[PDB]
């Protein structure tokens, strides 16, 4: 959290 999370 989609840095990828």
């Amino acid at each position: 959290x989609r840095x990828x999370x």
